[PDB]
């Protein structure tokens, strides 16, 4: 057995060399994910379910676990004095941590991931993104160093709070998954280098939007739905409603994951910096690709800090397959 | 708070009057269901993930949960001298209790419904159908006990193993579900009266497998993706892979379950006896409807142990739609 | 592994035959004890710690967990239906449950044992005493069912908060021991037949107050210090200051549990019905010793609900020894 | 609240300023304690109880988890890369740690303190010396860097596994409490500055070894024994057997820990360097006092790995009252 501890002592090479850093940085995540998983293990019999009250600043009903991660996540990054400030898709602007001018880090979250899941028993999940500011330290972060396109990122990885609550991250060199230990209250490394198998042959996309997506999209559809053995179609739909839970399970058995643009998510409903990066910085780390279904996720510049963004990840021929139909079939 | 051992004293007047039988019955499945959360909840951690080695007798690559589950509950439900035997989806024959010819119910069950979701994180659960023997007590139960229609169920229920471990029941009077707390090691209730909201605006079906479909569900299909706010169209898509998940989230938000026949299976994938009655008798328990897209589940008659059938379950007015389809498209 | 509920289901010869009785009984017990476990567990964490700001019957300072387990195991025992009123060390008359006239059962206790341990992370207990009324069932319990002989019990035991938390109790069939597993939230049989050791080499009582002790134990307490390896003496010295603690210790490696007269309790400190019988009981079936220094504790005709009385429990030589100073050495 | 790991990065002036190495040094500790707490807290379901079949280097029968602590905390400090070696009550060498001839930290422990009460459900615990070498970085550590006295230790603290689980340390400013919560898996501030009252009314030593204690011991015993209101005597009598337990609540409630020498230990039964050093860096920073009856124990300059030495610790008027009477008692 080795702890996410000890594997992050190990791994000395990865991370740009800053050891250290990461433990600090990953051990306020596990903290916040310890948190936020006790809450959520017991959902039913805490008053954590149903809206807060609140609309948040994407325009949306905001769920009392929502919040809760994110004041825990929150709070947990700022206890470390390692990050100087946090972005976050809970909140309207980025949170300067006072008194961290001096840290050199930045993180990017999505505290609750799949809140249409919450109340249900379904799975839900955590995403960070973390980079290294680019304004001089000793000062207050700005926008600019939340800004940075994806391929910037020095870590990534998320928290998925399924029937066993996980956590998944890669710094650059391959992705690992650990398995949170009821028992010992520990997480335990369970998988080193996770990679997409050879071949995908499972479709996750909300198809109740079918009418309004790209004509492109229609067609890649009606192409997972085809019989033909020799590529193994059709392929098994599975929709969880979790990016983070969807993801996960793609990159185990191989698949894609797709959310295009729709009639009220003209550019998409994913967050290009809480949601994409993070997750295609991974899909990458595994073998995997991830693009807007154009251009890729990670070369984007970012335009605002809520920007959203289409978005296609997970087995590299599954992702070109869509890129090819939209290629073959532009949406006039 | 108030405890599933609690609430079952409580309700005297339920299960036709043997509060000492529904608690032994009750007692051996939530041992079963905690023996099994534990495996689960470590999954990652314990060699319990992959195919056992053995092909189940649905003819299926069994999983080694999905063993394991089976076995667990077979244990627990012999050892509560309450059961006379049981019948299961992992077995080929009925399981006659040796010294249990005195007992006079019979238990049908689902050890673990989800196997496709075991090794990667997401939900799964255990599905279990009890019926009162009609063979002579003192002699050993029959087939003829476990092949009754489902109208004769004196309780059924399930456990979902998600982001917390529920169980959910019904006795006849409703829907009760129950919250397993880990800090206390007990199951708690959580939701008295569950039952369907007035409308439901979600659709659980695979897709991939549409092609083969009948037509009235291809019908079904397209309906639920026109645009109609009047009746909140189009719907939402979800689909976990999980029959007990999905029907929990559906029973709580509303929506329906569809499993209809494709091509790999002419007369629907899910079993009539071990998954298809139960569920059939907790939906109706909670103001929903189920039926096999044109007669009642619950009355049909059984004609073999292993027998498929279609499936639609949820929302009355959606699966009404359903059956509505099928009348008016049917598949030559 | 075999349960505390199936362990109960098997051994239907004992308890005088009534086993579903027997198992709503304990199933109150531990649930109670469950529900203290998690406080105790976490108690430097919890608002648990001190003085309630009341004072017990007992004309002592009684601490919130006292009361907190009082009202637990109260709440515990009247919810399942099965007994018609307790009797508690921490209320000052017996309690009569309404509605339950028609229960045969009375239990009396001592909800928390080792009230001084509480504060300082020791280990501490519960004790239970269970007895069939003598009243007219469908009529509530008077004292007359709560002043019985200790011979009369159907039913004792304990639980001990320690390192783990074990449930050990007796119907006069031997003592059976059940260890609680937090992996599975249930009570697990760890030892069937626990019986004092052949000899025993500790003595157990507060050397602090022995200038008032009577002069027989004070004879006593210099033998314990003399050498003599032929009787494996002087004895180890051992006082956890929990009765519950220091008794396990006793049962499992052998030894004795004193608490004579003292300047401040001249009629001993411990409480013949909630204490004293119980354990008494246990130390029988364990093939030990149980007296007040001179005569049975059993059959003790109680005068008063809260009777104190001389306590000397363990080993038989070495309660036998006791008896011999006191004999030798009348305290004048 | 406040973690463990959040209280380390608060107090930055403490630890001689090195924030980093000691939450590396701590994290191995709460790792073993993790560890180790998950098999004691399920002691009768685990096969963990008994003697191992090898002897102590102390000449003593070592049980099951004794090994198994020794084992895993070593495995955890070696993991941290920030140990250079590690002295332990059950190896009769120094550990030398292959590849961290770079570390600069030596750790000296009592990997399981109390093991007598293992089998019986009673608190034991786990004791940790830190110190900073004396030998030149970049080569093998020598029993040079683990017998430097006990004013030197940069660090001490012990585990609790009683009815809770806690950790306490110091760094030589002020005792810190922390109190494991098995909801979240993580350790938690529960007293930031212990100290002893003001008064202690308890007194822990095993009487049953009497007759051979050193005449001023005995004189010190009865002097507890007599009456008198005035100075709160006589004391109580507590001795649960285990040192880390018996200290942890004299700290809380005030007492002294006493172990002089016997027949069977002329020098005392404690060990220096790993029991008495880092138990009375302890009793000092909560402002009591820890001598060996004559000298001051964090003075003593040790002789060998595994020298043994009287112990008087607690309040400072205690112990001073057994210094006096071993001065007017000296024992011929
Ligand atoms: O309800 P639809 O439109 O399918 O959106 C589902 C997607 O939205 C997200 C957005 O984070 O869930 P949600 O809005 O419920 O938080 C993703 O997790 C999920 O993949
Ligand atoms: O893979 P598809 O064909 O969608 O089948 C999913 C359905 O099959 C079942 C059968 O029990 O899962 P599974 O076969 O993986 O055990 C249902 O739980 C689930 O709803
Ligand atoms: O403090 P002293 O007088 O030793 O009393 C200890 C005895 O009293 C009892 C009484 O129950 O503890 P406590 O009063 O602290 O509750 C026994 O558990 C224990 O054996
Ligand atoms: O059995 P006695 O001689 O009282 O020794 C008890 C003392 O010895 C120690 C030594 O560590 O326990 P143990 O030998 O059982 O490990 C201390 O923890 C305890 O205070
Ligand atoms: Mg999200
Ligand atoms: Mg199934
Ligand atoms: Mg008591
Ligand atoms: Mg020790």
């Amino acid at each position: 057995m080795k702890t996410l501890g000890e594997f992050i002592v190990e791994k000395q090479h990865e991370f740009s060399h800053a050891t250290g850093e990461l433990t600090a940085l990953l051990s306020a995540i596990k903290l916040g994910a310890k948190i936020i998983h006790r809450d959520i293990n017991k959902a039913g019999l805490v008053d954590i379910l149903g809206a807060s009250g609140a609309e948040n600043v994407q325009g949306e009903v905001q769920q009392k676990l929502d919040l809760f991660a994110n004041e825990k996540l929150k709070a947990a990054l700022k206890a470390r004095d390692i990050v100087a400030g946090i972005a976050s898709e809970e909140e309207d602007e980025i949170v300067v941590f006072e008194g961290c001018e001096h840290a050199k880090y930045v993180v990017l979250m999505d505290p609750l991931d799949g809140s249409s899941n919450i109340d249900v028993n379904v799975s839900v999940g955590t995403i960070f993104s973390i980079y290294r500011r680019v304004t001089p330290v000793g000062t207050p972060v700005t926008e600019e160093d939340f800004l940075q396109p994806g391929n910037k990122q020095v870590a990534a990885g998320y928290v998925v709070y399924g029937s066993s609550t996980m956590l998944v991250y890669t710094t650059g060199c391959g992705v690992h998954a650990f398995t949170y230990d009821p028992s010992l209250g520990v997480f335990c490394l369970c998988q080193e280098r996770m990679r997409f198998p050879e071949k995908g042959k499972t479709y996750s996309i909300n198809e109740g939007n079918y009418i309004k997506f790209p004509n492109g999209v229609k067609k890649y559809i009606k192409f997972c739905q085809e019989e033909d053995k020799s590529t193994n179609r059709p392929y098994t739909s599975r929709y969880i409603g979790s990016l983070v839970a969807d993801f996960h399970r793609n990159l185990l058995k191989g698949g894609i994951y797709l959310y295009p643009s729709t009639a009220s998510h003209p550019d998409g409903k994913l967050r290009l910096l809480y949601e994409c990066n993070p997750m295609a910085f991974l899909a990458e780390q595994a073998g995997g690709k991830a693009s807007d279904g154009k251009e890729r996720i990670l070369d984007i510049i970012p335009e605002t800090l809520h920007q959203r963004r289409s978005f296609f990840v997970g087995n590299d021929h599954m992702v070109e397959d869509v890129e090819r139909f939209i290629r073959e079939f532009p949406d006039a």
